DNA sequence: GCATCGATCG
DNA sequence: CGATCGATGC
């Protein structure tokens, strides 16, 4: 189900968080403070922000003005109550809806860690209301529409902290949100916490510390500060054990590897290079990563988006019932046809170049055809037996709203794809993975949701297809993507979207480098004969990548 | 049509 | 620890 605290966002902020983002806030104010500091929290929930901005503020001898707004009664309640037992006497809290979906004069600091809530919670029409008002595209998030209007109550010269979900810095539905920032505020520093896990929910949370533009014109550079848990460490490296708890990593300002208690942390600090070109993820490198990255990508012939379509697999939208193994075991009178059972492929039974499988014996029904040259639905009437089976779960089938409003039947696999494309060789990889899973596959089975595919544009995938397997299962390829696109799930996995393979780089295919990569990647998934003498011919394959483009990091 | 996005989700 | 899977946007 959805709790209250799912489709509110109602997280509080750690203590010690809140106090290193204060402190940082009050550091990078430059406005007078001598007078009382109006401070806007416009969803402060316990009142955990206001509390540590104003302990850092009577640390310095600054009186702040604290406002708080929350349309929740309780927080409101709560919040009063911690306000009124410390010794702040000028505070306001106020009942209402922030987004206004009274007055408030414009404020000169905001910090804030406002609901993150996605677009599937909010539902399609307060979404298209929140991208109405606000100016927003794509899924829209709860937080950005906050972002927008706080900053909308925001004076100019002031300064925000606000801690958000990082992905707004990688996805195209940040895109707005990237535009807006870059638009409206001096970028001073954004804070990628990575896989810290500061909050109790999985969450990969980034602050973002800025100044709002003016009209004089004014200047700094935009830096940054990331740190993520390495697993994988070098024997080489060397790691540095002074700190003791992870609060005392995020005012650190060498880059590194940092251990504290059982993890081991790599941090880096730079500066974000051009955020003014918010259409591709912001990414946020060192100088050298930076370099390589802008060499690779000059010394490049292509892309993948050049030579090969990347598609999803099926979304049927109810696999318990599209997708089992379990066929034979169902009473005889619903066991459907094996004209309609398609062998599938999942991202459980993926290796690299080619897996031996075991017949998986999951199968999917299903539902689509090529009649009269078209993609159609099939017809229940000519398969009976599916049809009972497909009458046992037409209630679950059935309350699928978006294919009612497609004038469509309630039967049908939601995204078929084409069904004359599966027989075509493709590659196969799948979405959620720690490390590049590309392999190969000739037999013309369908692929599932969970995974991706791609197929040549150009009808000769004589050598193009195992081209692009080199290439995407290298370090070489891995170094690029953990700098291009660094969208990471917990425990070092990468997502490998058809927005970021699109944008994997290509030698010239016509290279003697890349005839030779593409021999040795024919001997890898032909032959299965070879083991340990892999990881030779892999070597090899890095090596005359490096050959292709340009020589080693 | 078809790829996204996840205060992930047990 | 580990890999969602179904509403959604365009
Ligand atoms: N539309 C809205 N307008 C105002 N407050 C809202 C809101 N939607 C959610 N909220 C409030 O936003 C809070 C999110 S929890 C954040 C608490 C606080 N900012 C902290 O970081 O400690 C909840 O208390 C919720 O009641």
């Amino acid at each position: 189900t959805v709790s209250r605290q799912k489709a509110t966002g109602a997280h509080f902020t750690p203590d010690k968080l809140a106090e290193v983002i204060a402190k940082r806030i009050l550091d990078y104010f430059k406005g007078e403070k001598n007078r009382v500091i109006r401070v806007l929290d416009p969803a402060c929930g316990d009142g955990e922000l206001l509390l540590a901005i104003n302990k850092v503020a009577q640390s310095m001898n600054i009186q702040l003005e604290l406002i708080g707004v929350d349309f929740d009664i309780d927080a409101i309640n709560i919040a009063n109550e911690r306000l009124s037992r410390s010794g702040h006497k000028n505070f306001r809290l106020i009942n209402k809806d922030f987004l206004e979906m009274e007055e408030l004069e414009p404020v000169d600091i905001i910090i804030a860690n406002p609901p993150y809530v996605r677009t599937q919670i909010l539902g399609a029409e307060k979404a298209q209301k929140l991208r109405e008002k606000f100016n927003l595209k794509g899924r829209v998030d709860l937080y950005q529409a906050f972002l927008v209007a706080m900053t909308q109550q925001l004076k100019s010269n002031g300064i925000i902290g606000v801690i958000t979900s990082n992905r707004y810095l990688t996805t195209k539905g940040g895109e707005s949100t990237r535009k807006f920032l870059v638009s409206n505020f001096n970028i001073l520093e954004i804070m990628d916490l990575g896989d810290s896990k500061f909050f109790e929910a999985a969450v990969l949370p980034a602050i973002f510390f800025g100044e709002k533009k003016n009209k004089e014109y004014q200047s700094n550079v935009p830096k940054f500060f990331k740190i993520y848990e390495q697993s994988d460490i070098e024997a080489s490296s060397s790691v540095n054990s002074e700190f003791n708890s992870l609060i005392e990593l995020l005012e650190v300002n060498k880059s590194g590897l940092y251990s504290v208690e059982d993890k081991t942390y790599s941090i880096s600090l730079g500066k974000i290079i051009s955020p003014e070109n918010y259409k591709e993820p912001w990414i946020l490198a060192t100088e050298d990563e930076y370099e390589w990255f802008m060499k690779v990508n000059q010394n490049a012939y292509g892309f993948i988006e050049d030579f090969a379509h990347v598609k999803v697999g099926i979304k049927t939208t109810a696999d318990s019932v599209f997708i089992r193994s379990d066929w034979g075991e169902l009473p005889e009178e619903q066991i459907p046809e094996d004209k309609l059972l398609r062998p599938i492929i999942s991202a459980d039974q993926a290796n690299k170049w080619s897996v031996s499988l075991v017949g998986n014996n999951k199968k999917v029904l299903y539902t689509h055809e090529i009649r009269d040259g078209q993609i159609k639905a099939i017809n229940l009437e000519e398969f009976p037996r599916a049809k009972n089976y497909l009458e046992s779960h037409k209630e679950r089938l059935a309350s699928r709203k978006y294919v009612l409003k497609a004038n469509r039947n309630w039967y049908e696999i939601w995204v078929p794809h084409d069904p004359s494309l599966w027989d075509k060789p493709k590659i196969i990889f799948p979405d959620t993975s720690p490390e590049p899973k590309f392999f190969y596959e000739d037999k013309g089975s369908v692929v599932d949701g969970n995974c991706y595919w791609i197929i040549p544009k150009k009808e000769n995938s004589n050598d193009i297809l195992f081209l692009i397997m080199g290439i995407c299962n290298s370090k070489f390829m891995s170094k690029y993507h953990d700098i291009a696109f660094q969208n990471k799930l917990y425990a070092g996995r990468r997502r490998y979207l058809t927005q970021y393979v699109n944008k994997y780089p290509i030698p010239d295919p016509e290279s003697i480098y890349s005839k030779e990569i593409i021999s040795l990647v024919r001997e890898l998934v032909n032959n299965k004969k070879e083991t340990q003498d892999i990881n030779e011919i892999e070597n090899r394959i890095e090596k005359l990548i490096l050959r292709a483009f340009d020589i080693e990091s």
